[PDB]
């Protein structure tokens, strides 16, 4: 009867995450748009594995040739998405990698922190991900890896995830970061904006960066 049905799981967030999260989305910094460059590092990451898997093993890359980042900025919606075609995540991956498990850089940086560091450090400690939320009230992340489905994870933070299957528009490899932007963030949806902070921070980055503006017409 229904159009379509499927399974959410609801996962708590390691402690430590979940005080991060908690520091990150709520605490004033003035140099918030190293999120960006956070994220963009993240996806050359992802990128430079399924490259590495690829040197032996061709045929990894049969869900996709082409290495590279886009940059989709959509007004209507407030979102700003990083799509990469890197090497994406298992469920498991999903689950362990992104906020089940705490490494021991996510208490380390809070220690960094309250010992004088910057926010912009944050990459450092291997947790660069969670920036996103200096800027976003919620993220979702949708992640394609090889011989596995697609999946969506997704946070407003407040101590919880959920996982699903994600079967909207089926992707070939990869990862997507979806920004729903806080209200008064919406600046990092100008072109302007993106282009300077790419070009400031992000130049050593050694794959395509591509902007899309979408606009539903
Ligand atoms: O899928 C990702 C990934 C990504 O491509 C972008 C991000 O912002 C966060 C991530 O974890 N990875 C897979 C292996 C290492 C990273």
């Amino acid at each position: 009867q229904p159009m379509e049905e499927e399974e959410v799981e609801t996962f708590a967030f390691q402690a430590e995450i979940a005080q991060l999260m908690s520091l990150i989305i709520n605490t004033f910094y003035s140099n918030k748009e190293i999120f960006l460059r956070e994220l963009i590092s993240n996806s050359s990451d992802a990128l430079d594995k399924i490259r590495y898997e690829s040197l032996t093993d061709p045929s990894k890359l049969d869900s996709g040739k082409e290495l590279h980042i886009n940059l989709i900025p959509n007004k209507q919606d407030r979102t700003l998405t990083i799509v990469d075609t890197g090497i994406g995540m298992t469920k498991a991956d999903l689950i362990n990698n992104l906020g089940t498990i705490a490494k021991s850089g996510t208490k380390a940086f809070m220690e960094a922190l309250q010992a004088g560091a910057d926010i912009s450090m944050i990459g450092q400690f291997g947790v660069g991900f969670y920036s996103a939320y200096l800027v976003a009230e919620k993220v979702t992340v949708i992640t394609k890896h090889n011989d596995d489905e697609q999946y969506a994870w997704e946070s407003s933070a407040g101590g919880s995830f959920t996982v699903r299957t994600d079967t909207g528009e089926p992707m070939g490899r990869g990862t997507k970061v979806i920004l729903h932007l806080k209200e008064d963030q919406t600046e990092y949806l100008e072109e302007r904006r993106i282009k300077e902070i790419v070009k400031k921070h992000s130049q050593f980055i050694g794959y395509p960066i591509t902007l899309f503006v979408e606009k539903e017409l």
